[PDB]
């Protein structure tokens, strides 16, 4: 790689918090209004009245200082599973929800629409189980679950509240202020599992839909609407688009097996399969654009045994770039990358300038995930990148060592994931601000720290800063909203306990725009070999730019050229596998499963019986390539009727 | 209250252990042989080969000086989650688990017959899923569950293995040797939920007998065998105790609910019945000497939602006495404890001296048990009590405030639960030896620490000793085992990590045998009121010692007069309710349940319809008493046979 210190130290700003008990959290509030709330919490069951008082402070000064604003929450207290309840980014909505620290017949919510500079009380007719819910078409619609199962909606942010339903066991919105949730009515909810019953209403509550029956669980995800059915017994998921109106059951090839979705979005559909027995490993599949035919997209996929905690990871920085982790045939464990939305997965490449070499599973790099979490090891953090700071991707990985395993260490890509390096030795809290301009990251250990390690060419380079003569043990590290922020705010303690923040700003360190001669454009991996697809992404080719090495300067550009995206021939990497096929390891080409040769491709599709006939390739959802390799396929109908349906 | 450092300076021994990777365990091994035994562990997910090495040290000087032996385990690792499986305490055996570190289609034992002195290497025809289990009738005799679910066994310590099941979900030991298993045949144990079958073998594998069908979980508990059924659905609880030749199911006053045992000994069974409506509380039930008749104990208890964990506890320092928390009417948590074994419960008294007096519910001391490390409370230990140490108990508690549920302090009783007093302030790790004698805690924080707080009469006066000038961070805290043992082992580390072990031996300290002068007679409490019952406990009197207060000298006598057990009359503290009876709050005399007034009291006994007809008063299963108050009742057969079981 190849001063620094004066432009911190003269926009480092201490602030002592005295006579705190309990948790301390820390968020700032929008962007660029200098709001940022600390609030003490306490760890107390719901179902007890305890005596207690959370303290609350509130800068409007970018952290510089703060201003004890505990009047406003007099007698009463914060739990530590709640917090705080913002709203959308731009919204400026805030809500407290507090119980009466003598206790009450309702809750207390302390509701702002200011970015919390002004705040006024409202007292709740029942006691919250869970945090409100805003609806994400309109702010000022909320709603949230009584501890008596009762759902409650208010149309005014939390001013007039009303019940609208009475035996509620889970609500989630909606689309269009759409609100679904499960009932019942023979006893608890954990007793009528597979019983219940799933709700729609498009009135707020006015009027309400019967959408399903038999019911064990549902969920949302993207442009899919997801419920567990039990015919008697045995577990089956059904999906529907159209908000529940009509549903159709998930079709598989290759019983009592048990499902989970691993994301979804406007496009497809991501679910893992347990392999029977319980194993420890899994079978992922994808689905097409109407979410209801799945095919093999990744074998030996590693689950938790509780909890099925997995290290799939949608990385963010770069579109169609999946990553997860998967169990080798000698049992070792190797993470996986797919940059074709799981259409062809590779092992993830080892790291350069790290010549590990032995055994061969041996010195693969392993990225640590939920399901790393999940195994009690010691990963602080799941991988991070943000939509802003293309191909920069910042995670916890280790070698094929137990003693690896132990002490991970942080790597960075730069390339979506295509290309590893080891930058940070040991465990770190990591976060992304300034669309990636600047990378910070804080040592993660038992002993006190006041090291802060910053980067400003996108992870290449790093360097270390000190912003007190005092470690203090690390508790909260938060950034501040906004494309081109550059304030942070570290906060910790002392040894009875004094809090302390620090905000950091990079201002006089970032103080020189970026010219052209400090970019370097690259193109995205493409699994095709050749330049004729060199940075096509399903069907799509742009150009990238990245901070050259060692690059101190402010960003003020995106990093897309965003001159124009040209269309790419299609070829294998823009093709999935069809219903009943799958690309076995390293290999490009889909062939059929050996359980199914010289049997007929049948599956059921909204109460239709159909026949299968292909080359094994199906188009991505979501592909825009044309042109090029164009694999046939058709479904005709047959004449049975078939049942894909479990209820109405 | 009212020269110690030179009686222990000489006696601290501290080794410090170089190069040590993973989790670090220390044991004692044997009473009175001076082994110690120190072990490296990895956190590895079972199903997956790493490469790693555990490090062993064995120490045969009582901690003075140890021996790296890890060359007799060279090549392998131990996880975790196994740690060592020591037999019973004079048998001498030592086994340890391990893994091959390239991997292998085997485990590998390390058998010792002779205090952890020398080790004998077996290789394993399967990998162990779960650790060993040794006999409780016959030391030599192992066995285990492989990653198939394959059941081995062993009857010559670990030296050859048998397969006799390959279905098997789960497998516990029994009395004279004897093995009760679950099996099934489609698919995994997770999706045979309900149509297990439990089966049992008295000959080491050679012989078998199908005892239950549609099996939901199983477990053992003092005379008593317990098996969850499923009719087809409802879930039912079913005891028998014959080793399961004849069934009979659990009878309750007052659907869809769900159970729980929370003990069970060779007298009575304690049962939790989650209330209708999944509310966070429950209601406990005891049985009769054969345990299918219940009759309400105590309402209102709270359990927690996920896990179904609970407070209760066994105080085995004092015959008779159980604690647990329970909720008011107030929503507030209380504890509530009986001294007649679960026949009426009372508030527990407020710490004298410490007069907090605001709220009445407040200045109430709640004692930290499973539920409130459930709920994820700053509480390091639950309660601690030895059967030597007659009265003896100290765990965590806490005023109603919410801030010092965060901080905790620590209790003491002296006189099985009647009386507490704060002790030391904060939450620590407590240990007990000398049979009440040495009473050692040590401080729970994030800072390193170097000092111990011991006790010699019994809690009452403590006092630090600084051990070392170099703190370290805590790890663990292990006694010698014995009657009057009085070596100490701490271990921890610092800052890379040096970990280090101090072994304390307060020999010089208790140099003086205790004469009659240092001890004080006192009798356990009693719910009864007047001296006609002052002392009697299920109806035996006995008169208890207790080292006077800030008496420092070595007990060789134990804390029982033994004298002779003179018989009570018997009152209402030697009776529980009957079927279908409760004592309400404070309340002495048990009275009939509401919704059960005018209604015929039936339940069905071993396929029989049986008729109860009583003054609401049975007597306490284990009661001595003779004479005084006899409450009659009648248990009169009836016509119709009724179906009391539900395996065949
Ligand atoms: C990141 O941190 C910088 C601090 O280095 C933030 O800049 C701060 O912005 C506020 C805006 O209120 C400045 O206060 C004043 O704004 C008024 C607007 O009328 C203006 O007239 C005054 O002259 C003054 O600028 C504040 O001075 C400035 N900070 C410093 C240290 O000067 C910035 O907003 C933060 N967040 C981002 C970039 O989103
Ligand atoms: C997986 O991660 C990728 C990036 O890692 C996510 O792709 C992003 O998806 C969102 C929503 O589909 C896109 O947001 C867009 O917002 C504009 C605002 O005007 C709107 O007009 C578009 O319709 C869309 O909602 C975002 O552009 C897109 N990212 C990129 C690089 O294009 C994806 O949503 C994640 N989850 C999946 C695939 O389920
Ligand atoms: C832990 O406590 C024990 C007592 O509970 C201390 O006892 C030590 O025991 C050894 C024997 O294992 C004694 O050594 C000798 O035994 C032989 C017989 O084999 C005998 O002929 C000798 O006369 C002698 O008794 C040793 O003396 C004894 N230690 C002391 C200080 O007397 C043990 O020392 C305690 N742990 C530590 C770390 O001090
Ligand atoms: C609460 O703790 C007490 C501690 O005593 C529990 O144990 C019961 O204790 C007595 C005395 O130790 C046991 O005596 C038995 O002695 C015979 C021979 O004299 C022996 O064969 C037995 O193996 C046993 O040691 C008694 O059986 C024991 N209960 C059990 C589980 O065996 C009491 O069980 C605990 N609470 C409950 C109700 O579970
Ligand atoms: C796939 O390639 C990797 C290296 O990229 C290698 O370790 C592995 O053995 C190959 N597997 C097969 C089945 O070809
Ligand atoms: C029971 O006694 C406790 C004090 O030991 C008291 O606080 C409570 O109010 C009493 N409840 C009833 C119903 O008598």
């Amino acid at each position: 790689c190849g001063d620094f210190i004066a432009k911190l130290t003269n926009n480092t700003h201490q602030h002592v918090f005295d006579d705190l008990s309990g948790s301390v959290s820390l968020s700032w509030v929008g962007d660029s209004t200098g709001v940022i709330l600390v609030l003490t919490t306490f760890q107390v069951p719901l179902v007890i009245v305890s005596f207690g008082q959370s303290k609350l402070y509130r800068s409007e000064d970018y952290g510089k200082n703060f201003k004890d604003i505990t009047n406003l929450i007099n007698n009463t207290f914060i739990r530590t599973e709640f917090g705080m309840a913002i709203g959308p980014e731009n919204s400026g909505k805030v809500i407290l929800t507090a119980e009466v620290s003598g206790g009450s017949r309702g809750g207390r919510v302390f509701r702002s629409s200011d970015f919390a500079k002004n705040f006024v009380q409202t007292d709740l007719p029942f006691h919250p189980l869970t945090q409100m819910m805003y609806s994400p078409q309109n702010s000022d619609y909320l709603l949230a679950l009584s501890t008596e199962n009762g759902l409650w909606v208010s149309k005014n942010f939390g001013e007039k509240w009303e019940e609208i339903h009475k035996a509620v066991c889970l609500a989630k919105w909606g689309p269009n202020n759409i609100i679904f949730f499960t009932t019942h009515v023979n006893g608890s909810c954990k007793a009528d599992l597979g019983a219940l019953e799933l709700w729609r209403t498009s009135d707020l509550g006015k009027t309400f839909k019967t959408i399903g029956v038999k019911i064990y669980s549902f969920g949302l995800g993207g442009r899919f609407l997801f419920a567990s059915v039990m015919a008697d017994t045995t577990r089956r998921i059904h999906v529907s688009t159209d908000q529940g109106d009509t549903w159709s059951m998930a079709q598989l090839p290759s019983q009592e097996q048990f499902y989970s979705i691993l994301a979804a979005n406007e496009d497809m559909v991501f679910m893992h399969v347990d392999e029977p027995g319980d194993t420890g490993f899994g079978t992922i599949f994808t689905s097409d654009d109407r979410g209801i035919v799945y095919s093999k997209s990744l074998d030996r996929h590693l689950y938790t045994t509780t909890g099925g905690e997995t290290d799939f990871t949608n990385v963010t920085s770069l579109r169609g770039v999946y990553i997860t982790s998967t169990l080798s045939e000698d049992n070792s464990i190797q993470s996986m990358i797919t940059f074709d939305q799981g259409g062809r997965w590779e092992h993830l490449r080892k790291p350069e300038n790290s010549k590990c070499d032995k055994n061969k599973n041996e010195c693969s790099l392993h990225i640590h995930a939920s399901y790393s979490i999940s195994q009690k090891l010691n990963v602080p953090m799941a991988p991070l990148s943000e939509p802003n700071a293309v191909g920069i991707v910042i995670a916890h990985g280790s070698v094929g060592d137990a003693i690896s395993v132990m002490v991970p260490d942080v790597y960075i890509s730069d390339d979506g994931g295509y290309s590893w390096a080891k930058m940070l030795e040991g465990p770190h809290y990591y976060t992304i601000l300034d669309s990636g301009g600047i990378i910070v990251a804080i040592e993660h250990s038992n002993r006190p720290i006041n090291v802060i390690k910053f980067s400003t060419d996108e992870g290449q380079c790093w360097q270390s800063y000190v912003f007190t003569q005092e470690p203090i043990y690390f508790t909260g590290l938060a950034s501040e909203p906004g494309a081109r922020s550059m304030n942070i705010s570290i906060w910790g303690f002392t040894e009875t306990r004094q809090w302390v923040s620090y905000t950091v700003d990079f201002k006089d360190i970032l103080e020189r725009n970026c010219e052209e001669d400090d970019y370097t454009t690259w193109l995205a991996h493409s699994t095709d070999p050749g330049d004729y697809k060199d940075g096509c992404i399903l069907g799509y080719k742009e150009q990238f730019l990245r901070l050259r090495k060692s690059s101190v300067c402010q960003n003020g550009r995106d990093y897309v050229v965003a001159k124009q995206p040209s269309v790419c021939p299609c070829s294998l990497e823009d093709f999935l596998c069809d219903f009943g096929y799958f690309r076995p390891e390293n290999a490009s080409e889909c062939v059929e499963q050996p359980e199914l040769k010289g049997h007929e491709l049948e599956f059921c599709l909204y109460g239709k019986e159909e026949h299968l006939t292909t080359n094994g390739y199906r188009k991505i959802p979501g592909d825009k390539c044309q042109g090029g390799m164009n694999p046939a396929r058709e479904v005709k109908d047959l004449k049975k009727k078939c049942t894909s349906n479990f209820l109405n």
